[PDB]
């Protein structure tokens, strides 16, 4: 498969090799915060990263992952409108060329500089590769990012950048605290979905977190200056790397917030 971001084999090509592009629980969609109703049955979530181990950070050719330890409960999302415990596996990031385009979720249309997801899988299921085969195998906590003031917690990660410039290229990244990347307030909106990349599978539980973040001008120019290609090939630099907006078709978006 060689599936990305450009003209020819953009997310307007993904359904030939992936068919389930067009299924019925695609992401990202548009949120219409008019519509999405507060559901007083939601759970208080609870996301516990005190034991959070990272480990290492790698560009894999789409975006750059910061992987954590996942063989025990180190770091777990919980409550809201998930049943049970989720792990952390690993965090990422979609951004744009410019600061108007970048995430893949969008508000009334709106779209943000960039979008953080942290993607858990559930325990029940014993590993991801299981997990991702089930409909609610995957709880993906959804940041949106603004260009504004720093984001202190951020720069451990854009000062990494120069060292895994290019597909393939991974470096040690331990200790950095993903609490660091959370906004104050942690209310959010909630509904089924689907990983944003290939394969595309229909097994996450979406949860949108309502306040942005704000990271500076030139923190979001460094995951710019990142590349698609790997070392030796002609430079494409890592920008775009978002899906658009899908159907909503037969799904509701629920509120965590009056
Ligand atoms: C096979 O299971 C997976 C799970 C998650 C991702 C990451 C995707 S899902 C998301 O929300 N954003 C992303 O980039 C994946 O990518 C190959 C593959
Ligand atoms: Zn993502």
């Amino acid at each position: 498969h060689h599936w990305g971001y450009g003209k020819h084999n953009g997310p307007e090509h993904w359904h030939k090799d992936f068919p389930i592009a067009k299924g019925e629980r695609q992401s990202p969609v548009d949120i219409d915060t008019h519509t999405a109703k507060y559901d007083p049955s939601l759970k208080p979530l609870s996301v516990s990263y005190d034991q959070a181990t990272s480990l290492r950070i790698l560009n894999n050719g789409h975006a750059f992952n910061v992987e954590f330890d996942d063989s025990q409960d180190k770091a777990v999302l919980k409550g809201g409108p998930l049943d049970g415990t989720y792990r952390l596996i690993q965090f990422h990031f979609h951004w744009g060329s410019l600061d108007g385009q970048g995430s893949e979720h969008t508000v009334d249309k709106k779209k943000y500089a960039a979008e953080l997801h942290l993607v858990h899988w559930n325990t029940k299921y014993g590993d991801f590769g299981k997990a991702v085969q089930q409909p609610d195998g995957l709880a993906v906590l959804g940041i949106f990012l603004k260009v504004g003031s720093a984001k202190p917690g951020l720069q451990k990660v854009v000062d990494v950048l120069d060292s895994i410039k290019t597909k393939g290229k991974s470096a040690d990244f331990t200790n950095f605290d993903p609490r660091g990347l959370l906004p104050e307030s942690l209310d959010y909106w909630t509904y089924p979905g689907s990983l944003t990349t290939p394969p595309l599978l229909e097994c996450v539980t979406w949860i949108v977190l309502k306040e942005p973040i704000s990271v500076s001008s030139e923190q979001v120019l460094k995951f710019r200056k990142l590349n698609f290609n790997g070392e030796g090939e002609p430079e494409e630099l890592m920008v775009d790397n978002w899906r658009p907006a899908q159907p909503l078709k037969n799904r509701q978006i629920k509120a965590s917030f009056k």
